[PDB]
């Protein structure tokens, strides 16, 4: 029974916690041992959900949070509908407004290193990339941050609140030196 797991359950939405647990167990990792990964997956899930909530009521198709098979099914449908290229790796969202898959990233480094890694992994940069950080920084492909600055500011504020709570529980240091 870690302090990090209890904090993750006390701070995040129950559906988010349940989805993070299912996702981690799908790839063979236990939320009760890899607690920093647990908090990281919960944070990524919440950030993608807030992102999809931004903009119109039906602009984004959510890809993260589904089962791997069903998410791949939804991306297959999206591509075979809109003609976009089938991404080599599973993204997080799809923008119907801009007709492009979005890979959302939350990092405890600089936006530069995580963005370079994600882009190196993306190869053919058809999928848009958008990186948020726990210090309020963000970086999107071609400086196209997709949403207006109010929702992105709401996401940054949520990230910093999570960070402050972790630090007040003295769990921020181990959470930072783990990515
Ligand atoms: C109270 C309010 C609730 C949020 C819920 C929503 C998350 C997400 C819900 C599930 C649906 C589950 N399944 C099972 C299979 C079919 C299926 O659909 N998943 C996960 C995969 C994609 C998806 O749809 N949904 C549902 C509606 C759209 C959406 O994104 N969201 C979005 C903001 C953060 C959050 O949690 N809702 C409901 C609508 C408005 C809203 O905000 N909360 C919780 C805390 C913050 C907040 O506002
Ligand atoms: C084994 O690896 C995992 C893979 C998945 C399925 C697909 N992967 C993602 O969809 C995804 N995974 C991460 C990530 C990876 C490692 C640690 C922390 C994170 C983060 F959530 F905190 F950011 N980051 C993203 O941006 C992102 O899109 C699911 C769970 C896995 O542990
Ligand atoms: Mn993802
Ligand atoms: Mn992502």
């Amino acid at each position: 029974g870690s302090h990090m797991e209890d904090f993750v359950r006390q701070c995040f939405n129950p559906m988010i916690v349940e989805l993070a647990e299912k996702a981690m167990k799908e790839y063979g990792e236990d939320p009760k041992i890899e607690t920093n990964k647990f908090a990281a997956t919960c944070t990524h899930l919440e950030v993608c959900f807030m992102y999809s909530d931004g903009g119109s009521k039906h602009r984004f198709e959510i890809i993260e949070g589904r089962d791997r098979i069903m998410a791949w099914t939804v991306v297959n449908s999206i591509c075979n509908t809109t003609g976009v290229e089938k991404p080599k790796f599973l993204p997080d969202l799809y923008d119907y407004k801009e007709n492009r898959f979005i890979e959302i990233g939350v990092t405890r480094r600089e936006v530069h290193i995580y963005y370079l890694e994600k882009a190196n992994k993306i190869k053919s940069e058809k999928t848009h990339i958008h990186i948020f950080s726990f210090t309020g920084e963000e970086m999107a492909t071609k400086a196209d941050y997709t949403l207006d600055e109010e929702s992105r500011a709401r996401i940054k504020t949520r990230l910093f609140t999570i960070r402050q709570e972790m630090a007040s529980r003295s769990l921020w240091d181990s959470f930072r030196q783990s990515e």
